[PDB]
């Protein structure tokens, strides 16, 4: 009876949107405090005396704890200083002292040139970090004291973050990044590089961002929607079944 069938899509649909908020909720939730995180950083090295900051040596030894603080503080896997000079403050995780590193090629690094490019943080896409060789996501800002720059503070936090964030989610739910490659799932399976995920990408540029639609699998009918969050794709799919059956 219609009736019935239309009061299980709505309720189905209802649900299913507000999965897809919750893992939307998320992303736009592990970004903010990385970003606020930063800021802070960035305000209690711009707070240090013009002294303070003009010596590589008092670098080391002015910027290198506060550095060093904030990166166990959340647990970051690198966080930096990088300075005109093509040599940067090093805090990593490994219990030595920050080091300046001269041999990192910072000047050629998107994190590096694109945050003097703008007078925001600037979010790197997930890359293979040179120094520790895991999969993270920069965040970077180009401080000023004054309006004088004193490089680009940089926090790389590892991607797996975010993807177990987003994987604990309930639903169906998963991630695309800009190249509409997979990111992170609930379903690991999903993650596999070998699905074709064209369907629902599709249906998803036809029908807009939470706009719900059917689409087909192995012939049986399944429902999802999708939206961007940030350079990211959010979806959720589900069997048809509950309407149907
Ligand atoms: C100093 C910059 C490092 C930490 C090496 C950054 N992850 C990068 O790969 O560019
Ligand atoms: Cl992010
Ligand atoms: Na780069
Ligand atoms: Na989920």
């Amino acid at each position: 009876d219609p009736f019935t069938k239309t009061s299980l899509y709505e309720s189905t649909l209802k649900n299913q949107t507000d999965l897809l908020k919750v893992t939307q909720s998320t992303v736009e939730d592990f970004r903010s405090t990385n970003q606020s995180f930063t800021r802070a950083l960035e305000k209690d090295i711009a707070n240090l005396p013009y002294q303070s900051l003009i010596t590589e040596e008092n670098i080391i030894n002015n910027v290198g704890p506060i550095l060093k603080y904030y990166r166990h503080s959340i647990n970051a896997l690198n966080v930096y200083l990088g300075l005109n000079n093509g040599k940067v403050l090093l805090s990593q995780k490994s219990a030595k002292m920050p080091e300046l590193r001269d041999d990192l090629d910072i000047k050629t690094k998107d994190w590096y040139q694109e945050a003097l490019k703008t007078n925001d943080i600037f979010v790197t896409p997930a890359y293979l970090d040179t120094v520790l060789k895991q999969y993270v996501i920069t965040y970077s800002k180009a401080i000023y004291k004054d309006g004088k720059i004193i490089g680009v503070l940089g926090v790389d936090i590892p991607s797996e973050d975010l993807q177990n964030l987003v994987a604990k989610t309930p639903g169906n739910t998963f991630l695309f990044d800009q190249k509409n490659k997979i990111f992170a799932a609930t379903n690991k399976e999903l993650l596999n590089p070998s699905i074709d995920h064209s369907p629902v990408l599709n249906a998803y540029k036809l029908n807009g961002d939470n706009n719900f639609f059917s689409y087909k699998l192995n012939n049986e009918e399944r429902l999802g929607a999708c939206t961007k969050v940030f350079a990211y794709t959010a979806c959720i799919t589900e069997s048809a079944d509950i309407i149907n059956k």
